[PDB]
């Protein structure tokens, strides 16, 4: 040990920076619409999508403003700063003392008939956006550097308690912070995330004096050529070419990974949800985002078991020594879990057929199937397996291939493809919903599913995972196989 | 070359061998049920029961005699001859010239009123059983060890060929003579498989004088020794017990792989099968034996392009060198075929319950759907797949993996655990059958599975062949660091 401070102080930024952002994601549409906003519905979600989107495109444009111009140390308070005040727009348009300070005049009742004031809600949206894009493609391979100097055991260690400290903050944010935005005031709800930014920029203040540092470059990126006798430069240049079909075939993956995620909530908002006593019941409700957390409660409880049994005993049987081999492991776990998701719906689409049961969750009755929510668990446990196998060696693939002179822009790439591969599944939620096909054609998300053909589009996402595990299985042979021996 | 006449006498053996070996499964059932017979349908099952049981219990038995006492080659022949004195019994039971003397005299013309020349058809089953179970374990390593001097790779592109003339046998025979036993005169039709018989026999023997043989070694099995000198019988013990978890992890794979094949017959059974003008109508039938024939004719196109195009762009870029990592692909494809056929399942169970059609194959009606049969061909392009991958890979392996002076014995255990396997999927299927649970509850095979619940079996046959894949991989890196590694 020794470096625990180091470690602590980086998880712990980690953690209460998940907590804000998924603070703002939780609710950001229902809070658009309604009181002084009253956007029409198809402008709100635009919001939330051009944010998310901010979020990965600004991404390598900060991990080379961390490379070439600032330290990874200096960019990271930078980041949380602008990250900071982006947040306090959400509080102060929340509450009416401070609203008019921002926006001229609105004090509508309810919505009653271009969209009021836009700019300040943009405004910081761009903001929130830009920190989130830099503070992810810096603080990973940041708080990686700490214990870097003692083999790639370490820092897989640490990634993973990584990835423990993202999820555990994601449901502390949507189990504690989204319940109180629902049903008690947006005044408070927003200004739990802003208080913990302000948390997160302290903890990163405080802890970077124990922190290990590494100086910019700044003549890194300037000598990527690309005209063919410099050196040093070369493997530099050849090892991040060498890593762009790798990333490539990501892509897929990526889209099958979102789609999962936006389509497993939607399923469960039609099964049989328990009610919590007086917690959902009259005058509250369940919120929406607590269906979200499904997938971090079971990260909770099998990266400590990952980390104390999985990986003891992979290690001593020589068993996935690589990351590649654990992304292609985790892959196959994803496909398993459609297949799993597309079964369970094609039992729930013939249960609606007979009778179905109205349930309230974000103040919209749902016709959900009388088959209980708890058969939906075999999915999300693959799925959460696969996660704790092919997120976490994503993470560490990228840190561990990347140069060191370019070292967060890579992460930053990363982060980018991702953000390509969500895009990307939209569109292919827009293509199985034209005429032509029927599958999922009853309009936008957190609508009506029982005339929908999700089981159809589970299968293909199915089908869709299978074949880019087979490329990526195929890719990564063809990347290790001179990695190991040629260079 | 040089050697391209001790190849093809070996591959015309075996295509004979093979037509005559499905000149007898695919319509023995139906043969004693009527005329000399008049066996009820349980017995009829049973004695197809028993000669599976006796195809795979003597494969080892065969083996070893090839090994310690007869020269293999001499072996093939000596099973030869059984085999082919076993064969006259049918042709000479369904002829009225002979059927006197073969028991008694029956003329049970309409089965109006417990067996009829059951030692004469007991030990026509016993002896034909016994002379495959010989020829399968001895065929394959003789047959390779005509280019065992040329490489690994001469072997592979042996055995491609091999499987092809195994599968074009099938179809020969599950096509051609099943046909001739169904619609025609019935006596040419067991004739055909003896001629086949005598044939093969005359191939061997003709082609014995181009042959590399190897003397036997009787004292070759004597030093198993299973307590704790000399040397060099360590390591064929060394190399034995560590090839047995491979089989016994491949059990699995053999279950998964003959309920598949069983259930997909089944199933093609209730789907709408186009009629061929004037061969299947009045007062002719479509034989059942050609919808199991539809697999084996998707391998006759795929060997041609594996051995021509996958194979060199495999060898010329590393990618799949050894054989269990084919085996592992090919499970993978199994369970996705068996994931499509589930989801072909769920469709086709659902339009049985607005409209059935019926047909007619076996001069038996089946309430089809109305789905065409030609919606299987994606289930059965990928079990395709995987037989080019994991049924040739299996052989090589089990080729490969033996010692020299035991290959033979080791063959026959390969076929051995495949029959295991077989059985321990009968069993499955009979587990699944019971009251508790639903699942395919309407009687034995060649029924009615439109009360069953096919696509939750095929659902479960994929899920078993998931989880045998992942161990089947965990097991197989802990074998390949024992070969050019620790060895």
């Amino acid at each position: 040990a020794g470096r625990r401070a180091a470690c602590g102080a980086v998880l712990l930024t980690e953690l209460l920076e998940r907590a804000a952002f998924y603070g703002i994601t939780s609710n950001l549409v229902l809070f658009l619409n309604g009181a002084p906003f009253c956007w029409e519905g198809a402008q709100a979600s635009e919001a939330l999508l051009l944010f998310m989107g901010l979020t990965y495109l600004g991404s390598p444009f900060g991990g080379w403003l961390a490379d070439a111009r600032l330290g990874r140390a200096r960019a990271i308070l930078l980041s949380l700063a602008l990250y900071l005040l982006g947040m306090l727009a959400f509080p102060l348009l929340a509450a009416p003392a401070t609203r008019a300070a921002l926006c001229g005049s609105a004090r509508l009742l309810n919505c009653t008939a271009a969209r009021c004031c836009s700019p300040a809600t943009f405004a910081g949206l761009v903001l929130v956006g830009l920190g989130v894009a830099t503070v992810k493609a810096n603080i990973t391979p940041f708080g990686a550097d700490q214990v870097k100097d003692r083999g790639p055991e370490a820092t897989r260690r640490f990634f993973n308690w990584f990835y423990w400290s993202i999820n555990l903050g994601a449901i502390l944010s949507l189990g504690g912070i989204a319940y109180i935005q629902q049903n008690v005031s947006f005044v408070t709800g927003y200004a739990i995330p802003t208080v913990c930014v302000g948390l997160a920029f302290v903890v990163f203040l405080c802890g970077q004096s124990v922190f290990i540092t590494k100086p910019p470059d700044g003549s890194a990126f300037t000598d990527m050529f690309k005209i063919l006798f410099t050196e040093e430069k070369v493997e530099d240049v050849k090892a991040l070419v060498k890593i762009v079909p790798v990333f490539l075939a990501l892509i897929p993956y990526w889209t099958v990974y979102f789609q999962m995620q936006t389509t497993y909530v939607l399923q469960s908002l039609h099964l049989r949800i328990p009610e919590i006593s007086n917690i959902t019941t009259t005058p509250h409700t369940l919120p929406a985002a607590w269906l979200t957390m499904f997938d971090a409660v079971l990260i909770l409880l099998l990266i400590p078991l990952k980390d104390k049994l999985v990986d003891p005993i992979l290690r001593r049987h020589g068993l996935l020594p690589s990351s590649l081999k654990r992304i292609a492991v985790g892959m196959f776990f994803v496909m398993c879990s459609a297949f799993a998701a597309g079964i369970l719906e094609s039992k729930r689409l013939n249960l609606v057929k007979e009778k179905t049961i109205n349930q309230t969750i974000g103040n919209v009755v749902y016709h959900a199937a009388d088959l209980s929510l708890w058969w939906q668990v075999p999915q999300y446990l693959l799925i959460g397996i696969s996660e704790i196998f092919a997120s976490i060696a994503g993470l560490e693939f990228a840190y561990s291939a990347a140069p060191k002179s370019m070292q967060s822009a890579i992460m930053g790439l990363f982060f980018f493809f991702s953000g390509v591969g969500s895009f990307v599944g939209s569109g292919l939620l827009a293509l199985v919903s034209i005429k032509a096909i029927g599958w999922m054609s009853s309009h936008t998300d957190f609508g009506n599913i029982n005339g929908c053909y999700l089981n159809y589009y589970f299968f293909l996402l199915a089908a869709i995972q299978g074949a880019t595990l087979l490329l990526f299985l195929i890719i990564s042979v063809k990347y290790d196989h001179h990695r190991d021996h040629q260079r």
